[PDB]
């Protein structure tokens, strides 16, 4: 179901993997592997070139992305078009997302305008629908974060990066993920869909506050610490509502915060399941 590209055709797609930013006319869109813009015929694409975790581990992540994408198609999941596995190079080719990542739109990277409260609610609902589809199909994402929530031209939320996804509580010896979003049990090696819920709660805090989960030049560096300040009544969520919005209403904001607080319950069995998260987010805009 996916087109097998040769690494050489992807060179003709990405203008030989041009590393200048797309904001100045280049092909680079983001990094951490690097994602490049390209054209396949008249289709705009995103080409993720994977970079070194052992070679067999990176290869397992590449094969896992293909396996999950082959089985999961949904309007709130990114769509894989093809891949390249020839040689020591590994590429994944996706439909291009005109509004990039939720992380980048919350920070207004490259001068994009701040997202309205109304749009933020729709994005949170779309992301919850995508996670629900994955959990309904017995898949645990393991890397839910705002950098992995992409936005199409209509700002439809699309869950990405299925390289760490697992079929569905079990344990692992290789702890993987993004620490600022991870549930305490995920950090100690447990594999459970309840961890995706906790990470989604961190995304909801990023949506409310416009603050990234981690910022090295911020005090406190972790957004979960800010949550601790609100739990210990040292501050309120009103003190942290993103000032870059003009349409946030306290009722709707408090309702999303209450969803986020439930997602962030200390004990995993007290967290709501994804169907309940969807219900609560739908009630918030009802
Ligand atoms: C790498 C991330 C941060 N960015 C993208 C990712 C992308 N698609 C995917 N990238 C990686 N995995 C799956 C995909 F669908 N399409 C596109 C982008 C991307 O930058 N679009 C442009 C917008 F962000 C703009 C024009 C506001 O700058």
């Amino acid at each position: 179901r996916f087109h097998s590209f040769s690494f050489y055709e992807l060179k003709n797609v990405t203008n030989n993997f041009d590393e200048r930013p797309i904001s100045v006319g280049g092909n680079k869109m983001g990094e951490g592997g690097v994602v490049y813009k390209g054209y396949v015929n008249n289709t705009t694409v995103a080409v993720k070139k994977l970079a070194a975790i052992t070679t067999e581990e990176l290869k397992q992540q590449f094969d896992q992305e293909i396996k999950v994408m082959a089985k999961c198609q949904h309007e709130n999941l990114v769509e894989l078009l093809g891949f390249s596995s020839d040689g020591d190079d590994l590429c994944l080719v996706y439909v291009y997302m005109p509004n990039g990542s939720l992380l980048d739109r919350l920070s207004c990277l490259d001068g994009t305008p701040p997202l309205s409260w109304h749009m933020r609610c729709k994005i949170a609902q779309g992301a919850a629908n995508g996670i629900n589809f994955l959990h309904e199909n017995h898949h645990i994402h393991r890397d839910i974060k705002s950098a992995n929530i992409l936005l199409d031209e209509a700002f439809t939320a699309k869950i990405s990066d299925f390289g760490l996804a697992r079929a569905s509580t079990v344990m692992t010896s290789r702890i993987v993920g993004t620490t600022a979003y991870m549930a305490p049990e995920a950090l100690r090696g447990e594999i459970t869909p309840k961890s995706d819920i906790y990470s989604f709660g961190v995304v909801l805090l990023e949506i409310i506050t416009g603050l990234p989960a981690v910022d090295e030049h911020r005090e406190p560096q972790l957004l979960l610490d800010i949550k601790e300040e609100i739990e210990d009544e040292e501050k309120t969520i009103e003190d942290y509502i993103d000032k870059k919005m003009n349409d946030a209403d306290s009722t709707s904001v408090e309702a999303m915060y209450s969803v986020a607080s439930q997602c962030l319950h200390e004990k995993k069995n007290k967290r709501p399941d994804i169907k309940k998260v969807q219900q609560l987010l739908q009630e918030m805009t009802a």
